[PDB]
DNA sequence: CCAGATCGTGCGACACACCGGGCCAATTGGCCGATGCCGTCCCGCGAACCCCTCTACCGTGTTGAGCAGCAGCGGCCT
């Protein structure tokens, strides 16, 4: 439960959480035994929802990128000083 | 040289100048009054949405350089 809480920037309930585990096993599960990455509707027939659920799923799990990751290759500039202020 | 262009002059027409009359066309544009469809709201139920709770074979360990301060030790001094 603490898990579940207290690791993510962008908290997610824990309905959502058990949700993507269960998804990403099933794919890790798919892709080791059929031996290719499985596509949206297999997961989708597989995990008994729609392929727009499936995708909405992997979505929300992302993690946020750090605006401080070096790209400058002498090591001044940053991700965030590149992004304009829209 | 002398005859038409130019202009003087004259008569008329006359396109309006007036400033005043006496009615009218077109053309109203308001919403008058009457009729009708849409915005807002107040439930009504139901799908989902998030939170909390509990399961008892048992199970017991994660480079170089420069400058400055502190700890250990050799050796007086009492």
């Amino acid at each position: 439960r603490a898990m579940a809480d207290q690791a993510r920037t962008i908290r997610i309930p824990v309905h959502m959480v058990e949700v993507i585990n269960k998804l990403a096993r099933v794919q890790r599960q798919m892709l080791q035994d059929l031996g290719r990455e499985p596509t949206p509707e297999e997961l989708a027939k597989e995990l008994d929802m729609t392929p727009e659920k499936v995708i909405e799923v992997q979505k929300y799990g992302r993690e946020p990128i750090s605006l401080h990751t070096p790209l400058g290759e002498d090591g001044d500039s940053e991700f965030g000083d590149l992004i304009e202020d829209s």
